[PDB]
């Protein structure tokens, strides 16, 4: 509250780490699905169904200018990603076995680098 604040997280290493982990998703092989968006005018049902589509490209973009405020707000638009494949997708299908594994991969770099 005011005059009254917990001890300051250094945070000025994030922006190199999160360009890392993004440059490590980039270059997973099953990065495919992810690496563009996802092209509305040829894939039928996606702009109407999934409300806030979401890419490494766009997320690489945001990233290089100053777009996110914080680290979380950079994870959310990673989940995201995979949060929409699994909207669109069957677990059962090579998507949607992608955004399952790209998700796990994902998370363990996200405790390692930041828990």
């Amino acid at each position: 509250s005011m005059s009254v604040k917990k001890p300051k997280r250094d945070d000025s290493k994030d922006l190199a780490l999160c360009s890392m982990i993004l440059t490590e998703m980039e270059t997973h092989e099953d990065a495919w699905p992810f690496l563009l968006p996802v092209n509305l005018k040829l894939v039928p049902g996606y702009k109407k169904v999934i409300k806030k589509p979401m890419d490494f490209s766009t997320i690489r973009e945001k990233l290089s200018s100053g777009q996110y405020p914080n680290l979380e707000t950079f994870a959310l638009d990673v989940r995201l990603v995979f949060d929409n494949c699994e909207t669109f997708n069957e677990d059962d299908s090579d998507i949607g076995r992608a955004g399952h594994n790209m998700r796990k991969y994902f998370e363990k770099k996200w405790t390692d680098t930041f828990k």
